[PDB]
């Protein structure tokens, strides 16, 4: 198993969700970027694992579930089996990560991507180790009910560039946004 990474899109006021959807109208090229970065392996014959919470799973349009070409694992302590379409179910972040180190998965998984929501991100971000955050900055305020945890800039360094990631400002439907990558190692 290779890298651990978080990926999120976040408004200026730290917003990630509202009423079970995103705070902003759909940005196709943002979703396209998410799909590309999560799906692309850097190895041959291995797949990336995506780890998400239960509400994140059900916020994905059913036609896009499971996220194709990735191993989809959902976190929940209430569910007793993976949701229709999902692959694995785990009861904690330690267990999903322990689970990747099984003979079954260990030589099948390249990257592991945590794709939301707030509690999964907070635990990973505050756990010692090598972790990168792929953060799309949505360059305005949007009314939100679910937020991204604080990024401690003393530990996470914004990288000045990264392969396969545009640095420049983008715009779709009158909303400007920008792709960033952060890295810690502690
Ligand atoms: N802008 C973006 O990049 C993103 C946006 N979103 C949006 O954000 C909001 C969804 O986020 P949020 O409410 O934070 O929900 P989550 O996706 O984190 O789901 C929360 C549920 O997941 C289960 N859960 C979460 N963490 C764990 C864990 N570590 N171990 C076991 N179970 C866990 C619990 O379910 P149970 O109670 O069954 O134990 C909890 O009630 C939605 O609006 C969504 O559309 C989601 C991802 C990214
Ligand atoms: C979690 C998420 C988004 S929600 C979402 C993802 C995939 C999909 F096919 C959908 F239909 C959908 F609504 S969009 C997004 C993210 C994350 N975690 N990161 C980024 N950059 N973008």
């Amino acid at each position: 198993v290779g890298s651990l990474n978080c990926i999120v899109a976040v408004s200026q006021n730290m917003g990630i969700g509202k009423n079970g959807d995103l705070p902003w109208p759909p940005l196709r090229n943002e979703f396209r970027y998410f799909q590309r970065m999560t799906t692309t392996s850097s190895v041959e014959g291995k797949q990336n694992l995506v780890i998400m919470g239960k509400k994140t799973w059900f916020s994905i349009p059913e036609k896009n579930r499971p996220l194709k070409g990735r191993i989809n694992l959902v976190l929940s302590r209430e569910l007793k089996e993976p949701p229709q379409g999902a692959h694995f179910l785990s009861r904690s972040l330690d267990d999903a990560l322990k689970l990747t180190e099984q003979p079954e998965l260990a030589n099948k998984v390249d990257m592991v991507w945590i794709v939301g929501g707030s509690s999964v991100y907070k635990e990973a971000m505050n756990h010692p180790g090598h972790l990168k955050l792929f953060v799309t900055r949505i360059m305005q305020d949007f009314e939100s009910d679910t937020f991204f945890p604080e990024i401690d800039l003393e530990k996470y360094k914004l990288l000045p560039e990264y392969p396969g990631v545009l640095s420049d400002v983008q715009e779709e439907k009158g909303i400007k946004y920008k792709f960033e990558v952060y890295e810690k190692n502690d």
